[PDB]
């Protein structure tokens, strides 16, 4: 379902940026090693996707002394990543108890 | 942000009717105790999602001999929600490598 590996690609990209600032193929890497192998990701996506946070002020972007752009999770982004976080987690027991 | 409540509820509902068929208010009532009571979904905003659900043949109703209409996750469904589930299992063990 299209809509949700987008929201999944999402969540991965910004805890990248969460451990610190990267350029798109530091991030690929990151990824293809968290994952096993198993996510290579796109550079085309992570410009996709990168294009989309920019616009919406999550992360915003410099230039790297060749030089690199690289990308940095802004002081809205790392607020709206741990609302969605503890909010998710409250999801994460309600299933809990829901089981049990 | 919208779009992640919707989400969030969505998931709740699913993992609901995975438990077992149920109708709008014995899904508020769990939801409401699972929650702690910090989660009192509306009426109105179930019947919007499980329009949305049946339409895409991910649930199905029926009629419980006073008569409550009963929602119950289809074959498709549950293939979706185990799905959905390894999935973003997945992404959960790609955000714990990253922070090691
Ligand atoms: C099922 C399970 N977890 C999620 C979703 C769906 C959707 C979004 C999301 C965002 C952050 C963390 N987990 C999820
Ligand atoms: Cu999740």
């Amino acid at each position: 379902p299209k809509e949700m590996l987008r929201a999944q690609t999402n969540v991965i990209l910004l805890n990248v940026l969460k451990q610190g600032d990267n350029y798109v193929y530091g991030i690929i890497k990151q990824v293809k090693e968290a994952s096993n192998g198993e996510m290579e990701l796109n550079e085309a996506t992570l410009y996709t996707i990168f294009k989309r946070l920019e616009k919406d002020g999550i992360i915003s972007s410099y230039w790297g002394d060749g030089r690199r752009k690289y990308y940095r999770l802004t002081e809205i982004g790392h607020e709206n990543m741990r609302l969605a976080f503890e909010s998710w987690s409250r999801v994460d027991k309600i299933i809990e108890n829901l089981e049990a």
